[PDB]
DNA sequence: TTGCTTGTTCGCGATTGCGAACATATA
DNA sequence: ATATATGTTCGCAATCGCGAACAAGCA
């Protein structure tokens, strides 16, 4: 199963998690931005650990969506926080980083586009 | 109803549809990129027609997602096409533009991250 | 043994977000 | 009558994606 991530699959999961190339290269791949661009362009294969961390971030996203679903089924119309600046996010989440900020942006954007939540 | 879209809501739906600021400003707002950045930063209100066009694009996304859901319920593991370059997408879709390209990118990324489709 | 692999670094053109200024049309 | 909202253009620092070159680590 692991190790079959294509370059375009990596680009797609990165874009869906709403990560910039530099952010993922610095915090996930722990490599230069050029190496991440090479991975997404097909020059070098996607490392196994990078792929596994992608799936892990996907699972974290699933947890967030599940909490919001719990709130929805209870009759709530959620007012979800969509942090424009990363510093505003880290002021409310000291043990997080830009990865969690982008994940929160993605979940809030999805639940607004679906029409179930308003963003503040 | 129309006119309640905030700046952050516009930014969120734009990023969800995987649109760049320049693309949305050129093809959707039909304004300069500076005016779109002003809209998304809260300098001026989001026009009603731009809002409604956002919602219409969301509906088109729902159409695509429903087609792929039908394919999934039939037992198929979809091999979704993720176009890295816009010219490839337009060569496969003559009557489309960058909006449909970004919509298809977002949908394919969603169905790959969910774990139901492979990208080619 | 060294070709394929993979990473870093540098340079450069293209692109972006934003401040600032200008213009308009309209209440 | 006129502030005010809203669009445009211009310049600029910052950022990004890419080509090309260099280097280490192999198998
Ligand atoms: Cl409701």
């Amino acid at each position: 199963p692991l190790g079959s991530m294509t370059n375009k699959e990596l680009q797609a999961i990165r874009k869906l998690l709403m990560l910039d190339v530099s952010e993922a290269a610095e915090h996930i791949g722990r490599v230069s931005a050029r190496s991440w661009q090479y991975w997404e362009s097909g020059r070098s294969a996607v490392p196994d650990d990078v792929e596994q961390e992608m799936l892990d971030l996907a699972s974290v996203r699933i947890e967030m969506m599940s909490a919001i679903d719990k709130r929805l089924a209870d009759g709530e119309r959620p007012k979800l926080r969509f942090y424009n600046k990363l510093d505003e996010y880290l002021a409310d989440n000291p043990d997080h980083n830009v990865i969690g900020w982008r994940l929160s942006q993605s979940v809030a954007a999805l639940y607004y586009t679906e029409g179930h939540a308003d963003l503040i």
